[PDB]
């Protein structure tokens, strides 16, 4: 008798507001200018 | 008797607001200007 | 008799406000200017 | 009889306010200017 | 009879206010100017 | 003058050996028996 | 003048040997038997 | 003049040997039997 | 003039030997039997 | 003129030997039996 | 013998760059949100 | 014999850079949020 | 014999850089938040 | 014989750098928050 | 024979650097928070 | 909740009396004889 | 809750009496004879 | 809770009497004879 | 709770009497004869 | 709880009497004859 329930994973966000700049969830590499 | 329920994975967002700039979920690499 | 429930993982945020600058969840490497 | 419930892990934040500068959850390395 | 409940881990913050400067959760290394 | 090069991302593996059991890269949820 | 190079990210492995049991990279939730 | 190079991130392993039991990189929750 | 190089991050291991039991990198919660 | 180099971070191990029992890098909570 | 030449009046600007926010030359009154 | 030449008046600017916020040359009154 | 030349008046600026906040040349009154 | 030349008046600035906060040339009155 | 030349008046500045706080040239009165 | 009211701007006058001579509100340049 | 009211700006006058001579509000340059 | 009220700015005058001569509010440059 | 009120600024005058000669509020430069 | 009130600034005068000669509020430079 195994019951597993209500598990959640969020990497970056659930709610992201307005953006004028730069939003990146994940990057291996590079140059970001904002 | 195995019951598994209500699991969720979100990588970047559920709700993303207005965008004037740059939004990237995932990048391996590059140049981002905003 | 095993019951597992209500577990949550958040890496960066649940709620992210307005952005004029640079927001990065995870980076291996690079240059960020804001 | 094993019951495990209500566990949470937050790496960076739950609520992130407005951003004009640079916010990085995790970085292996680089240069950040804000 | 094992019951485990209400455990929480926060690495950086739960609530992060407005940012003009540089906020980094974790870094292995680099240069940060704010 | 921006140059970005040789970035790589691997999620599960580059080289997976032989399999008699069960290998899953990513699972949101379920029951796995090997 | 920006140059970014040779960054790498590995989540589970680069090289996974043989498997008779169960290997899961990422799981939000469930029951795993090996 | 910015140069960033040779950064690496490994979450679970680079090299995983043989498996008769259960290996999980990341789990939000559940029941694991080996 | 900024130069950043050779930074590394390892969470669980670089080299994981053979497994008859249970290995978990990160767990928010649950029941683990080996 | 800034130069930063050769920084390293290890959380659980670099080299993990064989396992008959239970190894967990990080746990928020639960029941572990070996 | 009267000679008048090369006179210039600029109220706001000669060159205005890119705009994501609010630019107003002159206002008697009101509410401005950017 | 009257000669008048090369006179200039600038009220706000000659060159205005990029704008994410609020730029107002002149205001009699109000509320400005940026 | 009257000669008048090369006179300049600048009220706020000649060159204004990038703006994320609030820039006001002149105000009689109000509330400014940045 | 009257010659008048090379006169300059600057009230606030000639060169204004980047702005995240609040810059006001002149105000009769009010509330400024930055 | 009257010659007048090379006169300059600066009220606040010639060069103003980056601003995160509040810069006011002149104010008759009010409340300033930075 | 924002309310802005009763702001006024007058450049030259509200009430100009009789004129036998020369009245000019704004002039970039020229010769004026009265 | 913001309320801004009764601000006024006058450049040259509110009430200008009779004129036999020369009245100029603003001049960038020239020759004025009364 | 912000309230700003009754601010006033006058540059040259509120009330200007009769004129036989020359009245100039602001001049960048020139020759004025009365 | 901020309240700002009754601030006033006068540059040249509030009340200017009759003029037979020359009155100048502000001059960057020139020749003035009365 | 901030309250600021009844501040005043006068540069040249509030009340200027009749003028047969030359009155200048501010001069950067020149020749003045009365």
């Amino acid at each position: 008798g195994y019951e597993v329930h209500h598990q959640k994973l969020v990497f970056f966000a659930e709610d992201v507001g307005s953006n004028k700049g730069a939003i990146i969830g994940l990057m291996v590499g590079g140059v970001v200018i904002a």
